């Protein structure tokens, strides 16, 4: 699989396009790709570590994501995140140590370092760089 590792924009079911990564080629009934969504917001969207190695017990009911098969025609280019609008008080999605993107709020911005206050009471304040923050 030569296409494996390609960053793209894939349709996620309302219709919304989200950044994804091509895992491999697979028929949809047209020629398609199996993709994994880049920014998981729930545990079920986290990529399955065992599936990517061909060692998962599950085919449909795994705790983690095995991705979605989309037709080549439905794919769009990878949409690079725009952090220009993101300032103090802006709502955002910030990456936590648990590996998920949680709803947060920027409390400060200092030369590409964003201090975020997570909406969830169970999560501490944190400092993230541009690779750990997304516009809402
Ligand atoms: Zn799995």
């Amino acid at each position: 699989e030569e296409l494996s590792g390609t960053k793209v924009s894939a349709p996620y079911y309302t219709l919304e396009y989200h950044n994804a990564m091509v895992v491999g080629t697979e028929e949809a009934g047209s020629a398609g790709v199996r993709v994994l969504y880049l920014y998981p917001t729930h545990k079920s969207l986290k990529p399955c570590p065992f599936f990517l190695e061909g060692k998962c017990r599950f085919k449909e009911n795994c705790r983690f994501s095995h991705g979605q098969v989309v037709s080549l025609d439905e794919l769009r280019p990878f949409q690079d995140p725009d952090l220009s609008s993101l300032q103090a008080g802006s709502a955002c999605l910030a990456k936590h140590q648990d590996g998920l993107w949680h709803a947060a709020r920027i409390t400060d911005v200092d030369n590409g370092y964003y201090t975020v206050k997570f909406d969830s009471l169970l999560l501490r304040e944190a400092v993230v760089e541009g690779d750990g923050i997304l516009p809402p």
